[PDB]
């Protein structure tokens, strides 16, 4: 099935708009994990979730689409 998109609202805008003005997405991915981490707190990913990589920031990007995109 289709993996979600990122939400197009106050909590992630400011990466809609980032990617827009040309920030690469890995330094965008970094963002992410903010909220996006493990407990305690933020947001757990669901059981199954892939886990971080050794090398550079779990690509989140790759596999979670903006919308409004070409
Ligand atoms: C960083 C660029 C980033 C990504 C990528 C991302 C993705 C993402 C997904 C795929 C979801 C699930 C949506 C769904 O189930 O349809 C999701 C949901 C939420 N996020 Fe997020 N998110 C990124 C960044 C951040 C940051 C920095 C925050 C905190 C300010 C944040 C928060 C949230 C919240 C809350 C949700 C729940 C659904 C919603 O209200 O959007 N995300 N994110
Ligand atoms: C990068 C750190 C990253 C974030 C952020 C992120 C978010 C995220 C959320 C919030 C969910 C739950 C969705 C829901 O509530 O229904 C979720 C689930 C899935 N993800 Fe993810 N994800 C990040 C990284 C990655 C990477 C690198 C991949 C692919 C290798 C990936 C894929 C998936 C899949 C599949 C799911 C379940 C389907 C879905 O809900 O989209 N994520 N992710
Ligand atoms: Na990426």
């Amino acid at each position: 099935v289709r993996t979600k998109k990122v939400p197009l609202d106050t909590n992630h805008k400011r990466f809609y708009d980032a990617f827009a003005q040309g920030a690469g997405k890995l330094d965008l991915d970094r963002q992410c994990v903010e909220c996006h981490h493990e407990k305690p707190g933020g947001i757990p990913f669901p059981k199954n979730h892939p886990v971080k990589p050794a090398d550079g920031p779990m690509r989140c990007l790759f596999c979670h689409k903006f919308k409004l995109e070409h």
